[PDB]
């Protein structure tokens, strides 16, 4: 077993293998504090997340399990993956902390553009997304602050699959209103993987212009900003809306005409405008997928059929179960114990 050592870092206690050194806080990640550390084994820079009370509830306990399963399965250049997972506990009985270890990317899209930067970054998200969609995992809260980038403009999607699946459960996850597909914000028609595509739309809009496409102050104001752009639904979308109150807001908010996207994103690449038009549609049945977007003319430069791979079969039947905290805790632990690092060959990265 590793030699562990201890320190207090902004009112928390971290106990970590001696192999990670120079722990340096960088703010909150999903469900805990994050530290930059140097990884003496590999020479790599890494991010270490201490989960905050991973098992104070079924909510915490299930979510910890979820995160670790997700991380363990993702093996794709544009999707954040699991570099290491550890706990100081030497047995199940005093298993109380989980720390997750990933690569440390310079920054994120929230921090950090010419068209060619835009093609490349969006291309990467879409490549990454295709991989998650194919394993039937939906991000559900894609946004600039969970898109980590190098100084090479290389990109890795973080925090996918944490946001609540339904009305009926809570995961303690905070989404950001501005990038959410209308249909998952208002729960107003059925929803599929292309909720992420809507988010990719809002992001790509934002990169080209510098401006938040829809900075809504609440659910209704947001709906208003959206419909000013895409235009109030016709009969054809309306008939797909279950919620009668969701229809009233639409038919009542003075009928907004769809705008010319060329006027809205002026001076942008026209192929860039056309992909936005295929991405920013209300009807989630007609929205372009990750895989179909990959083949859009706009990515003619970065596109390659045989180098946009898809995930292995992912078991997520755990998502349907009601179990005690002690059952989630044990399952997480066995996942910890079974964990084998990624293959580290003779080559030196970063
Ligand atoms: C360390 C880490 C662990 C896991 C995940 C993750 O995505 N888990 C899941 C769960 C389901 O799918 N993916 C992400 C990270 N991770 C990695 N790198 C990071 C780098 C910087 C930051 N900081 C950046 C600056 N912010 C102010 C605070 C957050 C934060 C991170 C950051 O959180
Ligand atoms: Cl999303």
């Amino acid at each position: 077993r590793p030699t562990f050592y201890r320190q207090e870092l902004n009112k928390t206690i971290w106990e970590v293998p001696e192999r990670y050194q120079n722990l340096s806080p960088v703010g909150s990640g999903a469900y805990g504090s994050v530290c930059a550390a140097f990884d003496t084994k590999t020479g790599l820079r890494v991010a270490v997340k201490k989960l905050s009370r991973p098992f104070q509830s079924i909510i915490h306990a299930k979510r910890t399990y979820r995160e670790l399963r997700l991380l363990k399965h993702m093996k794709h250049e544009n999707v954040i993956g699991l570099l290491d997972v550890f706990t100081p506990a030497r047995s199940l009985e005093e298993f109380n902390d989980v720390y997750l270890v990933t690569h440390l990317m310079g920054a994120d899209l929230n921090n950090i553009l010419t068209d060619d930067h835009v093609q490349f970054l969006i291309y990467q998200i879409l490549r990454g997304l295709k991989y998650i969609h194919s394993a039937d995992i939906i991000h559900r809260d894609l946004k600039p602050s969970n898109l980590a980038v190098n100084e090479d403009c290389e990109l890795k999607i973080l925090d996918f699959g944490l946001a609540r699946h339904t009305d009926d459960e809570m995961t303690g996850y905070v989404a950001t209103r501005w990038y959410r597909a209308p249909e998952i914000m208002l729960n107003w028609m059925h929803y599929n993987q292309t909720v992420d595509i809507w988010s990719v739309g809002c992001i790509m809009a934002e990169l080209l212009t510098g401006r938040t496409l829809f900075p809504g102050t609440d659910h209704i104001d947001q709906l208003k900003l959206i419909l000013r752009l895409v235009g109030t639904p016709g009969a054809e979308l309306l008939k797909k809306i279950s919620s009668e109150s969701a229809r009233n807001y639409i038919q009542s908010l003075t009928q907004m005409p769809k705008m010319n996207f060329a006027n809205v994103f002026i001076g942008a690449n026209p192929l860039a405008v056309d992909l936005l038009e295929k991405m920013l549609v209300l009807d989630s049945d007609k929205r372009i997928t990750a895989a179909q977007a990959l083949a859009h003319a706009y990515f003619a430069q970065y596109h390659d059929p045989d180098d946009e791979p898809v995930a292995d079969p992912y078991d997520q039947s755990f998502e349907s179960r009601d179990l005690l905290i002690d059952e989630w805790k044990s399952l997480t632990y066995d996942e910890v114990i079974s964990f084998v690092p990624p293959p580290l060959d003779q080559e030196e990265m970063e």
